[PDB]
């Protein structure tokens, strides 16, 4: 009932197919420039359109390597590895690689999964290509760019009931790792994600050098010269849905916002953010997660966070997006440090917003003297001094439970109201605020 093929170019013809179980042979694939062009394999991106619907792909043991020389030989257009754009397909344990670090001529995606109902599961992704690389988003992720950027992000989910299963995402790419765009049910499942650091420091002695960043004098997007004292990620999130995006269904061009996202079991280390769905509308749902040495934990807006973890050593476990945020509940552990602290926020969460449940848990008894879980007041996070982003700090925190089983301090701002707060210990418990109550719980 399956059909085996040997090469490529024998598997390109069941991509437009309907109802086909299909499996390339084991072996190693590579994609080179070469292949590119108007004769050759790949005459258009995406180099793998998945037209049909309710087929399976078998890659066991197989091993594509396409070389990032691939993302110019499209002219100034994006470049997409793969794009599913129908329907009950099941994509399985291809290990795909790009080879090389040669940015796009535009910009680059690895997967994009459109459509309903697909899954894609046991993948191992590599993600290199990608311009400026070294960075972070300091001097730009989107329009008006400080450093004009030629991103390369990892997998798209757009779609409906679109799936991520138990793939293994590494990314030496300056780009989302996992992205959620016009996705109604996506759910990401049983990942491991990752990219690398590096810290504001080691950007700043830069100086002198010639580089792009000691052209602009370090002049971020943000409107202040680059700080001392952090540590960034080299990719944007690990995790992340956006308010915005177009996907294909069944015909139908459609311009939305993420909605109801679910991740489930997720690993993600070193990446900007953990898990960040506060953009995302509907329910949202975040499980068993373990999030290491990211520049920030977990910001889900609204909903449930719950048996989740965060080490705190680059920057918070928890921020509340906006003082919009309303009804999030969470239960988060503070996980012991990955490495060395590096933490510039000088905060192990942000808390702002209205009708919060709260609890932090921790065996941590180590706490680094910056370190303080902040409920509203200023924050010291890498992107929002000197009234950068305005909106994602200053903002008041009322009507919110916080339970602190750990023995980090508690800072509650003067902008606090009505902050019930249960705690190890209170004698570290800063209270500013208005009509909070402070009671002290054994352990």
């Amino acid at each position: 009932q399956t059909t085996t093929v040997y090469s490529l170019e024998d598997l390109l013809p069941y991509l437009k197919q309907d109802n086909v179980d299909v499996k390339l042979a084991p072996g190693t694939y590579n994609v080179n420039g070469f292949d590119v062009g108007e004769d050759r394999l790949f005459s258009t991106t995406p180099l793998f359109l998945f037209e049909g619907s309710n087929s399976t792909y078998d890659f066991t043991d197989v091993k594509l390597n396409i070389n990032t020389v691939v993302l110019t030989k499209f002219g100034n257009n994006e470049v997409n590895e793969i794009q599913i754009l129908g329907n009950n397909n099941v994509l399985k344990n291809l290990k795909l690689e790009d080879i090389g670090t040669t940015a796009p001529s535009n910009r680059a995606q690895s997967i994009v999964i459109d459509g309903r109902d697909n899954r894609i599961e046991g993948f191992h992704l590599t993600i290199r290509g990608s311009y400026p690389y070294g960075y972070g988003d300091a001097f730009g992720k989107g329009g008006g760019s400080v450093i004009n950027h030629r991103k390369h992000s990892g997998v798209l989910i757009r779609g409906l009931r679109n799936h991520l299963k138990d793939c293994t995402i590494i990314s030496r790419s300056y780009g989302a790792i996992v992205f959620m765009q016009a996705a109604s049910y996506p759910t990401v499942e049983g990942c491991y994600i990752e990219g690398e650091m590096r810290s504001t420091d080691d950007m700043l002695a830069e100086e002198g050098t010639g580089s792009p960043a000691d052209k602009v004098d370090f002049m971020t997007v943000w409107g202040y010269k680059l700080p001392a004292g952090y540590m960034m990620s080299l990719q944007e999130g690990g995790i992340r849905a956006y308010n915005a995006g177009t996907t294909y269904i069944d015909g139908v061009e459609i311009q939305r916002a993420t909605d109801n996202p679910t991740v489930l079991n997720c690993t993600i280390k070193n990446a900007r953010t953990g898990v960040t769905l506060a953009h995302a509308n509907g329910t949202k749902y975040v499980e068993g997660c373990t999030v290491l040495g990211c520049e920030n934990g977990y910001s889900i807006g609204s909903g449930t966070v719950v048996n989740c973890g965060a080490d705190a050593i680059y920057g918070p476990v928890f921020k509340n997006t906006y003082g919009s945020d309303k009804g999030y509940n969470a239960d988060i552990t503070i996980l012991p440090p990955s490495d060395a602290y590096y933490n510039g926020h000088d905060a192990v969460a942000y808390i702002g917003g209205s009708n919060h449940n709260l609890t932090f848990r921790s065996e941590i008894t180590e706490i680094p003297s910056n370190l303080k879980i902040m409920v509203s007041g200023d924050l010291q996070g890498l992107r929002v001094l000197h009234g950068s982003n305005p909106s994602q700090n200053n903002f008041a925190g009322t009507n919110i439970v916080l339970r602190n089983l750990t023995n980090f301090p508690v800072d509650l701002h003067s902008d606090s109201s009505n902050i019930t707060v249960t705690s190890c210990d209170t004698d570290n418990i800063t209270d500013n605020g208005t009509n909070n109550s402070i009671e002290a719980i054994d352990c």
